[PDB]
């Protein structure tokens, strides 16, 4: 019923953060943008890289913030603000510690689950958590004190391959995601085994 107008892929900027676990969301958008032949334009006005393509008469935008992970909302709020976009027309792809590599799922609203990027977004939007989330599994290190370094590290070859499989499964349900039909999008996704 509500078309997706903005896709956001979270990550940290700089070479020392590239290809790391924390940048799964950004990688998804980066791969989604390449499949569509969309160009990511550096725009200081919105604090990140912006992309645009049409789908059913409406403009769908792609965004990778270039502020830090914890100031991401600023960028999201800057773009949603200028284009008057409702929170529920927004999909944010991100790394999810709670599921293992090779697994991806969808979710509407909810907590930020300690994720600092998600958390700034809810704040900057005026406490709107009503948006959508593509959760790309990266696995858990086993303990809470090891989390900060685990997400800021590059994964072994076997693990990346599973993530690569999951980003592929996800683009596979893009037609269903752009339309905003989440129950089918979930039904087609949630049953793919890596
Ligand atoms: O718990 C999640 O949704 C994803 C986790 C990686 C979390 C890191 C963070 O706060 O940057």
């Amino acid at each position: 019923m509500t078309a997706v107008q903005l896709i956001v892929g979270l990550g940290n900027p700089g070479p020392e953060y590239d290809q790391t676990r924390h940048n799964a969301g950004a990688l998804f958008v980066e791969r989604l943008a390449h499949a569509q032949g969309v160009s990511l334009v550096a725009d200081r006005k919105y604090f990140g890289l912006v992309g645009k393509f049409s789908h059913q008469g409406k403009d769908v935008r792609l965004l990778i913030p270039t502020t830090y992970m914890n100031r991401s909302g600023q960028s999201v709020a800057a773009l949603a603000g200028f284009f008057r976009i409702a929170p529920d027309a927004i999909l944010v792809a991100h790394d999810e510690l709670d599921m293992p590599p090779g697994v991806a799922k969808l979710k509407t609203g909810g907590g930020h689950g300690g994720h600092n990027g998600l958390r700034d977004i809810i704040a900057q939007l005026g406490n709107q958590n009503s948006f959508h989330r593509l959760r790309l599994g990266i696995g858990h290190p086993g303990h809470s004190s090891l989390v900060s370094g685990y997400v800021l590290g590059r994964a072994p070859r076997s693990e990346q391959e599973l993530l690569d499989t999951s980003i592929d499964f996800a683009l596979g349900v893009l037609p269903e995601m752009l339309a905003g039909d989440w129950t089918r999008a979930m039904q087609k996704l949630h049953s793919q085994k890596a």
